[PDB]
């Protein structure tokens, strides 16, 4: 419920082009919590585990090696829904198909160069915040605005 | 008729709920009708009353909701609006997004600022006769501003 | 390439009036196409009427040549990845009464006949476009220093 958590990371070409405030201000203004943030080079094995259900696609290889080019800002965010609407805020995987408003939709066009990722169920969530974060990295703490944000 | 002048003179209610107030979205939601190209017609800062309220949401008095609704409108300041333009009842519905967050899309004001439907931020007219109901409601005729926009002649034909 | 594809825009003399130039520029620049051409003008009527040649018997043909004369226009030359069509999904519906937030004409504009901005319809279209409003010289090639973070 307003608990549920998902995992968003920015990619390094978004690092790259300077998106990274763009990104977190989205999530702020939405009026979803900010739970662990960090700034890391993932390692290939993280990213291979992370993209486990990928390792069949053609792209798997590429994909591994180009999030591992550059660093990555590592993310949590906390409240209702936060998986299902933080994939809306993303837009559609593909940059080509994804809607002005979104985040791909404004600042990106290729999909092997789509800025972000965010998880796709609260499964994949669960198992990613789990693999990118130790549970002493994650804060809790209540929004001042909780109270006009949930009723 | 299509291009006429009276079209463009339609208005539309709208107000910033108390948690679009607490959480400091006036000036965004205000930028975004303004760079739309609609007019302002009338604004003010206020404490709507239960009565009023209730008479604003009469059609919802028998819903689940209502007495938490009335009771959480009346809980801080709104900021009643009046804006003038083509369509601006529907268009203005566009702007706001779904009337549940949880719909509203990227680029919308609940889209982009809020997430649950009790907690919506604001409320827009959702038709020409709610709108005439709700100025009546909410404004006196000498607290609406007429005047010319100075770019009018570049945002209608 | 695929990611050389041209498209051509103009910043109408309303979105000129409105104080848009900058925002609709930042748009096309925030999404990683690059900007290729870049000139203001007042266009004339002769060139407005072949730029619509496909309308002229419209009945609102007249009045639109009337109105694209009437002020300065940005014309605009982008480059990218299916910028034609995507560029087509940026700017929103042609008529505002269909186009949504988050769009230049969802945000910022709300009659046919005051829509702020054109856009190319298909590659055929941009290549006549682009010709039509742009020397060959005025077009300027330069790479941008994020090329391999927007392209694999
Ligand atoms: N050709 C590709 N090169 C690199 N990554 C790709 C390619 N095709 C798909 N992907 C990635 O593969 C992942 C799955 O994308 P799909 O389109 O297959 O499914 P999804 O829309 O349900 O996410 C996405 O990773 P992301 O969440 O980190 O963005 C997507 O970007
Ligand atoms: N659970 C709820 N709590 C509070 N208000 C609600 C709830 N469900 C619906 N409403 C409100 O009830 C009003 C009517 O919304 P509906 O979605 O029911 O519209 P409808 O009656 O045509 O279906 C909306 O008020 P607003 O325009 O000021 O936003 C909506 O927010
Ligand atoms: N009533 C009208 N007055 C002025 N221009 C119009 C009118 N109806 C259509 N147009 C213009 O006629 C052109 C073609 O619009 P259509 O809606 O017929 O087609 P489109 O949606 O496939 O582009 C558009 O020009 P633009 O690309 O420069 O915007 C559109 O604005």
């Amino acid at each position: 419920a307003n608990c549920e958590r998902t995992f968003i990371a920015i990619k390094p070409d978004g690092v790259q082009r300077g998106l990274v405030g763009e990104i977190i201000k989205r999530f702020e203004q939405k009026g979803f919590r900010l739970v662990g943030l960090k700034f890391m080079q993932a390692s290939e094995d993280l990213l291979k585990e992370h993209y486990v259900d990928l390792k069949d696609r053609p792209f798997f290889a590429g994909l591994v090696k180009y999030m591992h080019s550059g660093p990555v800002v590592a993310m949590v965010w906390e409240g209702l829904n936060v998986v299902k609407t933080g994939r809306v805020m993303l837009g559609e995987t593909n940059p080509a198909d994804s809607k002005p408003g979104t985040i791909r939709g404004d600042f990106c066009i290729q999909v092997g160069r789509n800025i972000i990722h965010g998880s796709d169920s609260v499964e994949s969530a669960e198992k990613e915040i789990g693999l990118w974060f130790h549970p002493e990295e994650l804060v809790d703490y209540t929004s001042c605005a909780q109270n006009w944000i949930y009723e």
